[PDB]
């Protein structure tokens, strides 16, 4: 399956996927274009593309809309000053033809942080309980500490396995 990870410049992709990958986010900088990891887990061969979020190389999101199985937008749950600027861009990839019931999951990162706001909080400011043409999934993590990632993971697999039934 092929996930797009999106998201604003210094919400933490980079160290999301460094920290599925078990490597060392001491020595993470930004990303001026993008990054793959192809990683395998629980019979699932993912190929997860990471691309930077910095307003100037934003415009080349669009690239990478093609066969999307599976969107990943993260959030700084401690940055409130950008909150506003989150949910614009999110509102706007929902819109997008191309994306047409692609599932959503959304990390609410860096909950180690002080003043870290709660998933709840931040699902009303996304108004993600409004959605009604794709499954979605809101969940809270730390990247630095390696908890909620698991949980995220398993929701988003279930949603693009071919299931079988009786
Ligand atoms: N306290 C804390 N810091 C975190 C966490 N996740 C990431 N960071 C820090 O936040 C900064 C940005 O991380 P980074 O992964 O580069 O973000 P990005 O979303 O990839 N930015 P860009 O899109 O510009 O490449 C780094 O200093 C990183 O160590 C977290 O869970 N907790
Ligand atoms: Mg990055």
């Amino acid at each position: 399956a092929r996930i797009l990870v999106l998201g604003l410049d210094n919400a933490g992709k980079t160290t999301i996927l460094k920290a599925l990958s078990e490597e060392d986010i001491t020595t993470i900088t930004p990303t001026q274009g993008f990054n793959i990891k192809s990683l395998s887990r629980d019979g699932f061969n993912l190929k997860i593309w990471d691309i930077g979020g910095q307003k100037s190389i934003r415009p080349y999101w669009r690239n990478y809309f093609d066969q999307t199985d599976a969107l990943i937008y993260v959030i700084d749950s401690a940055d409130s000053k950008r909150l506003s600027e989150s949910e614009f861009e999110l509102t706007e990839l929902l819109q997008e033809e191309k994306m047409t019931g692609v599932p959503l999951l959304v990390f609410a990162n860096k909950q180690d942080l002080v003043g870290a706001l709660a998933a709840d909080e931040i699902a009303s400011t996304l108004d993600l309980t409004s959605i009604r043409d794709r499954p979605w999934q809101i969940q809270a993590c730390s990247a630095k500490q390696g908890t909620g990632l698991k949980e995220g993971m398993e929701w988003m697999m279930k949603q693009v396995k071919l299931e079988h039934h009786h």
